Formats: structure tokens, C-alpha cells, sequence
């Protein structure tokens, strides 16, 4: 079994989203709202492209099931599904509706279709036992991580953002960047909601390390 399954972006789609991410970081770091919050981000204008120093080098992806070569619970069962066999090596179009920044990670929020959710595993959309976020809420594409941060944190950061909003504490609109509206979520967290959702082409496959 692979390390994980997921949707792996084409070269062109990866480059498009990477560039969108970079422009977001560049503009956010120069935005007055961000500058006001600098000590809530890093306890001196900060170059966020540099801050998020660990980045995917080329092909970007949206993970479905972490398998750990069969050691992750449910990996084998997931791999054996007819729907996976029918989807393997097939091209999909994923919708990105927002970009986000926290002190740990930056990435893209993916909003999966009903069909794509057939490939989404159980028990990944919770931060606590009693959480009731929509199926697929964790779906994301990592665009960068702070130096001491593991890439898995990107999904956890998105879940935290979505939990905050579901709980009734939504972001404050503080302005407009390229591609959409900027929201301050507090505690170093920022979200760009895209005026036009970005569509990326990607192949469902397994990654072996």
C-alpha cells in the first residue's frame, strides 16, 4: 500500500495554485491589517513567502486517506473499495474556494463534490469526538509550512478555522486582495475567500514516498 492516496495536481494546475498562494502571501504581508497583528503572528515587516519556508517543490496534492503502507487503521479496507478501483488513475476537477494563513501553515480549502466524497475516508473530519463538521471539511492542499511544523498540521488548521466559524465566531472582513475578500479570524489566522473559485485538474493515485 502507499504512504497515502490522494489527488495529485497536473503541472499546470500546480503552478497556477502555487502562484495564487504566493501572490496571496505577498499581498497579505504588505496589508495594513496584517501589519497591525504582527506580534500576534510572530512574537519589522515579515516576508511570508520566506516565513513559509518548507513548500512543496513541484506537484501539489489533496490527500484522501493516509495509509502508512498499511499500518494506518482502515488503510487496506480503503484501498480495496470498488469506487477506488474505478477512480484510480482517473482525472478529476477539484474546486478551491479559499486560501488561508496561520502561524503554522498556509494552504487552500478544497470543496469536494458528492462524487469525490465517495473517496473521502471516515473519521478524519473531527478534532474532538463530538464534532459534527460536514464530511470532507479537512480537504485541503498544503502550500507551505513554518520551519518546525509538520505538513499534516495544514488540515488540522483548516478544521480549526471551520470549527470556529461553525461555532459562531466568523472572520471579520478587513479588506480585499487579488482574487477576493480578506478575513481576520484572530490569533494569527487569515482567510481569503475567492470571488471566483479556482478549479484544478488532478489525478487520483497513490504516493509511495
Amino acid at each position: 500500500l502507499p504512504l497515502y492516496f490522494g489527488w495529485f495536481l497536473t503541472k499546470k494546475s500546480s503552478e497556477t495554485l502555487r502562484k495564487a498562494g504566493q501572490v496571496f502571501l505577498e499581498e497579505l504581508g504588505n496589508h495594513k491589517a496584517f501589519k497591525k497583528e504582527l506580534r500576534q503572528f510572530v512574537p519589522e515587516k515579515m516576508d511570508l513567502v520566506t516565513y513559509f519556508g518548507k513548500r512543496p517543490p513541484g506537484v501539489l496534492h489533496c490527500t484522501t486517506k493516509f495509509c502508512d503502507y498499511g499500518k494506518a487503521p482502515g488503510a487496506e479496507e480503503y484501498a480495496q473499495q470498488d469506487v477506488l478501483k474505478k477512480s484510480y488513475s482517473k482525472a478529476f476537477t477539484l474546486t478551491i474556494s479559499a486560501l488561508f494563513v496561520t502561524p503554522k501553515t498556509t494552504g487552500a480549502r478544497v470543496e469536494l463534490s458528492e462524487q469525490q466524497l465517495q473517496l473521502w475516508p471516515s473519521d478524519v473530519d473531527k478534532l474532538s469526538p463530538t464534532d459534527n463538521l460536514p464530511r470532507g471539511s479537512r480537504a485541503h492542499i498544503t502550500l507551505g509550512c513554518a520551519a518546525d511544523v509538520e505538513a499534516v498540521q495544514t488540515g488540522l488548521d483548516l478544521l480549526e478555522i471551520l470549527r470556529q466559524e461553525k461555532g459562531g465566531s466568523r472572520g471579520e472582513e478587513v479588506g480585499e486582495l487579488s482574487r477576493g475578500k480578506l478575513y481576520s479570524l484572530g490569533n494569527g489566522r487569515w482567510m481569503l475567500t475567492l470571488a471566483k473559485n479556482m478549479e484544478v485538474r488532478a489525478i487520483f493515485t497513490g504516493y509511495y514516498g
